[PDB]
């Protein structure tokens, strides 16, 4: 792979969103990955509806504001034959009945790919595909209060992930030979969290916080 990647500078990534108090992180991770893949396909970045996923992807196994999986979201888009734009189907931060309208569909997918559970494979996928949906262990105060720098939490688990986010790149800080490496991660807690809503997360430390344990992307 390249030494560094940042898909934001290539037009693949919408601004940071805010999921509010709803457990819909999975929907934000999924829309982020599909926003990227649709851009790869068409050259047009269009913000997609998390609310559409929250309201409508129960049949695939999702549980709305009570949680879900990005792969189930990708399966919904495939089964449904579409996903509405954010503009047409705006975010309300609470579960409502499904009001999908095919007139306003701006995305589709033909399934998904689950990435092997290690960081070399994740790096390959980030470099060659685009932004990647991942889950992390975000269950520490250190994550809530994260400001800047490369996040490393001694108590992070590589197995207990609770939060879906989006890897939009990776790179290094300091002298290259110091191996001070990170994943560049878009969160859905607004721009006031973290570094404008982003976090740099420890890379190549044996799957810190489980970032490579549940990584996937939609096939477009
Ligand atoms: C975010 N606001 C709430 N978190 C979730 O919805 C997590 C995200 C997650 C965690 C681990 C792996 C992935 C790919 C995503 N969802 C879950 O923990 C979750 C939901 C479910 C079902 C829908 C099957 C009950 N299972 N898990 C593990």
């Amino acid at each position: 792979a390249p030494r560094s990647v940042d898909w934001r500078e290539k037009g693949y990534v919408t601004p940071v969103k805010n999921q509010g108090q709803c457990g819909s992180c999975w929907a934000f991770s999924a829309t982020g990955a599909l926003e990227g893949q649709m851009f790869r396909k068409t050259g047009r970045l269009i913000s997609l509806s998390e609310q559409n996923l929250v309201d409508c992807s129960g049949p695939q196994g999702n549980e709305g504001c009570n949680g879900g999986l990005m792969d189930y979201a990708f399966q919904y888009v495939q089964d449904n034959g579409g996903l509405d734009s954010e503009e047409s189907y705006p975010y309300e931060a609470t579960e409502e009945s499904c009001k999908y309208n095919p007139k306003y569909s701006v995305a589709n997918d033909a399934g998904f790919v689950d990435i092997p559970k290690q960081e070399k494979a994740l790096m390959k996928a980030v470099a060659t595909v685009g932004p990647i949906s991942v889950a992390i262990d975000a269950g520490h105060e250190s994550f809530l209060f994260y400001k800047e720098g490369i996040y490393f939490e001694p108590d992070c688990s590589s197995e207990d992930m609770d939060h879906g986010v989006l890897v939009v790149g990776y790179g290094f800080e300091s002298t290259e030979s110091d191996n001070n490496k990170y994943w560049l991660v878009k969160n859905s807690w607004g721009e006031e969290w973290g570094m404008g809503g982003y976090v740099k997360m420890a890379k190549d430390r044996r799957n810190h916080c489980g970032i490579a344990s549940a990584a996937s992307y939609p096939t477009v």
